């Protein structure tokens, strides 16, 4: 029941599941952030 988007404010590829996790929450100030094959974050998000 979480919904999941794009971390918008993040450019580049993910290269450290912890820094796409921290960027989700702090500048998204969603859930979490995980990062895809693709290397772009996904965040998760409550709803």
């Amino acid at each position: 029941k979480t919904c999941e988007n794009l971390a918008d404010t993040y450019k580049g590829p993910c290269f450290t599941t912890g820094s796409c996790d921290d960027h989700c929450k702090n500048k998204e100030h969603l859930r979490s952030g995980r990062c895809r094959d693709d290397f772009r974050c996904w965040c998760t998000k409550n709803c």
